[PDB]
């Protein structure tokens, strides 16, 4: 079996769980229950390949983030998520990327930058800004809405396609 281990990281509240639950379970989580560490598994066909996705949904709240680094170690690719209406979460991305590089002991780790909540209009991070950040990291930028499902499959499948290039 072909298994891809994906890890979703980013600031508290950006929509990591809502994204993962939309992908796996096809509904939108409206309430906010902070995550400690949850895992999901699903068999899917991606570009003609039957594979198993193992997705680790991590804590964004500092308080709930005990041993996050330990969980992240096994990850093969990382979704670095911020929210387009949360400037601080975007500024935080650098820190999440650095943590990933530390945990993996590599500067060559498959990643995708994700700007979530694109259904909302209080945008404070413009597409071009996020494109520029992604470009500096050598990775794709994709916008998503866990609410409408826009971009969700694309974000996760793009991460698999990045893992395949490494
Ligand atoms: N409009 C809109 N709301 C969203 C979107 N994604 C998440 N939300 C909302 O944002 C809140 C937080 O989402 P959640 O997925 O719990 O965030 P998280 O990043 O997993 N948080 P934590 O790090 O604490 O576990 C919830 O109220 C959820 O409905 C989105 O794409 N659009
Ligand atoms: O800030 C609180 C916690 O995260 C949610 O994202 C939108 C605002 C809510
Ligand atoms: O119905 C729309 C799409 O899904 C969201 O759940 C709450 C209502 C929103
Ligand atoms: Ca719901
Ligand atoms: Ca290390
Ligand atoms: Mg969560």
């Amino acid at each position: 079996m072909t298994e891809y281990k994906l890890v979703v990281v980013g600031a508290g509240g950006v929509g990591k769980s809502a994204l993962t639950i939309q992908l796996i379970q096809n509904h939108f989580v409206d309430e906010y229950d902070p995550t400690i560490e949850d895992s999901y598994r699903k068999q899917v066909v991606i570009d003609g390949e039957t594979c198993l996705l193992d997705i680790l949904d991590t804590a964004g709240q500092e308080e709930y983030s005990a041993m996050r680094d330990q969980y992240m170690r096994t990850g093969e690719g990382f979704l670095c998520v911020f929210a387009i209406n949360n400037t601080k979460s975007f500024e935080d991305i650098h820190q999440y990327r650095e943590q990933i590089k530390r945990v993996k002991d590599s500067d060559d780790v498959p990643m995708v930058l994700v700007g979530n909540k694109c259904d909302l209009a209080a945008r404070t991070v413009e597409s071009r800004q996020a494109q520029d950040l992604a470009r500096s990291y050598g990775i794709p930028y994709i916008e998503t809405s866990a609410k409408t499902r826009q971009g969700v499959e694309d974000a996760f499948y793009t991460l698999v396609r990045e893992i395949r290039q490494h």
